[PDB]
């Protein structure tokens, strides 16, 4: 079971997410329809509330957590890319948050704009939209091209079509011993197509 | 069950500490009174010791480790932020280890000190009492204020009553399908008065 | 359970491989003899193939990852440190990849290189073999010395030692409560001879 309460809160999810079962939702976080929430994901709101607006994506081992009393928010299509970690700030709508990277408490990220992996947006920085920011800490470099914004969509998604392959076809398996001539492998998913 | 031995060593717990039942103790591990230990939170003392000393935290995602035949040693009140990282080394007294952060082996930080987020301590670095340092790799910037101590001091306050919480309230539990006005939220936590 | 199919495609894992409990392998995984995996590691081959080649080890809370149709390829050897992540790419034999270190796509990293911590190799970037690189972005810096080279070999001949300890002996235990005079400890391990 991936969600836990606390002083008696309980974590709302949408039967049209998916929570991977190794992922921890702790106490007031609400995950909207089409989510992807992957592996070792701590959806921690203990100390305030945490917000996945629908079709975003928390990928593995990334952290969300905020001080006391706080909100924070991931708003439609927000990316957040593996190990990223979000404190008390906002992400807007179909960011990228790149891997590895750390938001602080208060920053605000505008409508499209990418962090690069490695990054720090530090404490109450207001990022715009359509922006490259990139650094540790980061400053913003230079408008998107509308190329970067295209493939930006399209990773996302593919994290909205990997949510509905989890929901439909994710289940715990004996691991096989060897590999085998017949054994589906990742020539078998669909964007092999 | 969070605990895992290995050559029948067994991690000892304090009955007074709080483990997240998804993070993992692995071998020589003690931990005292009053800790938090978040999801995923991996302190693997399988190589060396790792002893966490009372009313400290380890947060999501942390790992703590060390080279064979090691001591890994985070003082009293030591604060060690989302994701960071301690091999081998020393943090003394009421440091605050900020998140993303890499502690090298035989690193020694001095009481009160804060590592800022993202950084990276270097082997056998000693970091002074009392500072601020950051980057990666990191060196000494400043003194900390008065001020910058005692919100050091509250937010470890903070961890130590949230592992009274998490021992007095925190389940396991089917999450609610959709958000209603009588459930219970971040307000209702006593942050909130 | 650590391994789940997606789409019907089923994890391959050597018996002669150890794989924590606590770690992901998801869909098209293959893991071969002597391979040490760590806690909540996540080998996520849902768009793409993930193969862990003889006597390599994966950390704790590290990520291997991959874009739709990719291969992300660890050889004979390589070391992966605590909390780094590696999105594909291909990391050449004996390599080290140091901990918290991003590994961005069609990367490759030659023979015996090693990789600094908190560094981030660019995607495309060319690495070559006997070589150190660091920084964030990363770039070579120097040749390794021979005793460097060493020491690496001798680090990863304890993460194979550490797996056959690991098939050997870890079980899930209850914490004991207290430490006493007659517990099992760090000096029990073999690595104090
Ligand atoms: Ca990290
Ligand atoms: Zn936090
Ligand atoms: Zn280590
Ligand atoms: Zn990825």
């Amino acid at each position: 079971m991936p969600c836990y309460s606390i002083d008696g809160v309980i974590p709302v999810v949408s039967p049209d997410a998916f929570v991977h079962p190794t992922a921890v939702l702790i106490g007031d976080v609400i995950i909207e329809a089409g989510v992807y929430v992957g592996p070792f994901a701590s959806l921690r709101a203990d100390f305030g509330r945490i917000h996945i607006n629908q079709n975003a994506n928390i990928q593995d081992s990334c952290t969300v957590h905020g001080f006391p009393q706080s909100v924070t928010l991931v708003e439609e299509m927000g990316h957040i890319g593996h190990g990223a970690i979000l404190h008390g700030c906002r992400i807007g709508k179909n960011v990228l948050v790149g891997m590895n990277s750390v938001i602080l408490d208060y920053a605000e990220i505008g409508e499209n704009t990418i962090i690069g992996a490695n990054s720090l947006v530090k404490t109450k920085d207001i990022i715009p939209a359509n922006v490259l920011a990139m650094g540790s800490p980061a400053k913003v470099a230079r408008d998107l091209s509308e190329q970067e914004k295209k493939w930006k969509t399209r990773g996302t998604q593919e994290y909205m079509e990997l949510a509905q392959r989890c929901l439909n076809s994710m289940q715990e398996v004996q691991p096989l011993s060897s590999e085998s001539d017949d054994r589906l492998t990742y020539k078998d998913f669909s964007s092999s197509n």
